[PDB]
């Protein structure tokens, strides 16, 4: 039987999210700005398709988010977005979107200005997890060096790199017109 | 061949700005002992039987204790929360420990007998998820309140055939499960 590939026999992966707690804690501020989406996992969530443009602002309890870029019918869309501490006291972040859900969001690694490697994971009832990873990048491209980074991240918590779709990007995007959506 | 609970097109619209009116001011009287009576396929929900969820509200937020037996036979207990929409939304977020968080919306309740229901999530490619439960203050609930419930899935055009029963009464552990 065929099933998603974003559905995975198995348990989401353990993470030691509280070593990446205490790391990132301190350097919330320089998190922010805009981060542009370079790669990710298919993600039946995300409806912005190209020129995927995440603009962060930190109050010093969370992240307001602005994501802008062209949906999937080639219109251009803004999404509201947030990202604060899980409210159980868990040792992750909620990314949670305006009309959408919230999901649990580990940064599993990032250099904070170059790149970011991202990761959610939700386990179903029935012995298997889907899990959702993104790429990260301060500007519409990202060099090798970096994104081998994050393969080895996502290689190491057991994830089939071959899952990764490059996103559109570059001077084709209006990012100048997004920025005022 | 996609599972019962993908559907085509978008999530209904519900009249939340109705509903949250009429809800807001009796929160207090929704605290309590809910039991779920029937559910459409979830594949979130961990426990499957005997399924008791106490609701307890602080002013803000309800806190949430759920505990039946899972899937695996033995007992298990959930932490959750209940709270308003972080965006300012007129409606409510369900979130459980270690899990994630989904919108909720109480399409109706008359506080002492049941409550119907709602959560839907929208798809990038043209379709939908909902889930939808039925909750009872006792282990059984009467027909005409069943009755009420399936009318206002039916309204928001929720194919109410979806509905599963949930093993509750005399075979359930309660009084260890209040101790959990």
């Amino acid at each position: 039987d065929k099933i998603p590939d974003f559905v995975v026999p198995g348990k989401c992966a353990s993470v030691d999210r509280n070593k990446l707690w205490a790391e990132q804690t301190p350097n919330r501020n320089s998190y922010a700005g805009v981060w542009y989406q370079f790669a990710l996992t298919n993600n039946p969530y995300q409806l912005i398709e190209k020129c995927v443009r995440n603009e962060y602002s930190f109050d010093g309890k969370q992240f307001v988010i602005e994501s802008t870029g062209i949906a999937y019918d080639g219109n251009l869309l803004k999404r509201n977005g947030k990202l604060y501490p899980n409210p159980f006291g868990e040792p992750h972040l909620s990314i949670d979107y305006e009309n959408s859900f919230a999901a649990p969001l580990v940064i599993l690694e990032t250099d904070y200005s170059n790149y970011a490697c991202l990761y959610s994971c939700i386990d179903y009832n029935f012995g298997y997890h889907s899990d959702f990873s993104f790429i990260f990048s301060r500007s519409a491209n990202l060099a090798d060096q970096y994104v081998k980074k994050c393969e080895a991240a996502f290689k190491n918590i057991n994830v089939d790199t071959t899952r990764f779709v490059k996103t559109v990007q570059g001077s084709s995007c209006p990012y100048d017109t997004q920025k005022t959506l």
